[PDB]
């Protein structure tokens, strides 16, 4: 659902950043409902 | 370039989250070079 994605940190490795990217993808998909 | 994207905050509005999404898109595009 509209789960607020957790931010690992600034020094987070690119893999976890990919994770955050996908988690933001899901979150944004939900909250924006593709209105951007 | 590989500019480390700035994190606005947890309560950041979805627009700025879109911004961070695109900034992460650029950053990840660079650093991963599409290897994910």
């Amino acid at each position: 659902g509209p789960s607020q994605p957790t931010y690992p940190g600034d020094d987070a490795p690119v893999e976890d950043l990919i994770r955050f990217y996908d988690n933001l993808q899901q979150y944004l998909n939900v909250v924006t409902r593709h209105r951007y």
